[PDB]
């Protein structure tokens, strides 16, 4: 099924996800929900936390023809090296993008959708998406970067929005 994605201001995005306990069916229909919400808001990545699931699992597919899926429970950063940013957008944060830094490179290991453990090395926009991902599981949105300024135009932008809808 298709969720809900919560939006700013909406304190529950605040929320830091628990760690994920087995990968059984239950976590599996919770990966296949996110990805079939995913692809629906046309989005990159999704975390649990925007989806009022405070578990560590994300969801990301970087490709155009939206068959690589990648699911990251339980994940962990190993390293990350060099600076980069680009006008990065989010689901939970509709139609406001803004430029934010990130490590360039990020290695990570995770669980996969069958909870076997797996490594990844990440660059480019994937890296960017796997540091937006997880700053959603615990409780951090892209906004949080930004000036104090332009965290309340977005926010106010965002309660427009939601109004009109
Ligand atoms: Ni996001």
């Amino acid at each position: 099924s298709v969720l809900q994605v919560l939006h700013i201001p909406d304190e529950r995005l605040r929320k830091v996800a628990k760690p994920v306990e087995e990968v059984n069916a239950e976590i599996q229909r919770i990966v296949d929900d996110m990805f079939e919400t995913m692809y629906a808001e046309e989005g990159i990545g999704l975390a649990a936390t925007q989806v009022d699931i405070h578990q560590r699992i994300i969801v990301i597919d970087v490709s155009e023809n939206r068959d690589e899926r990648l699911v990251l429970i339980n994940p962990e950063l190993l390293e990350k090296s060099g600076e980069t940013g680009i006008e990065e957008g989010c689901l939970s944060i509709p139609e406001q993008r803004a430029l934010v830094p990130r490590a360039e490179k990020v290695k990570i290991r995770a669980l996969d959708r069958d909870g076997k453990p797996f490594e990844l090395e990440a660059d480019g926009l994937l890296a960017i998406c796997i540091q937006h991902e997880m700053d959603h599981l615990v409780g951090k949105l892209f906004m949080d970067y930004l000036s104090p300024l332009k965290q309340q135009r977005i926010r106010q932008k965002v309660e427009k929005l939601d109004r009109l809808k």
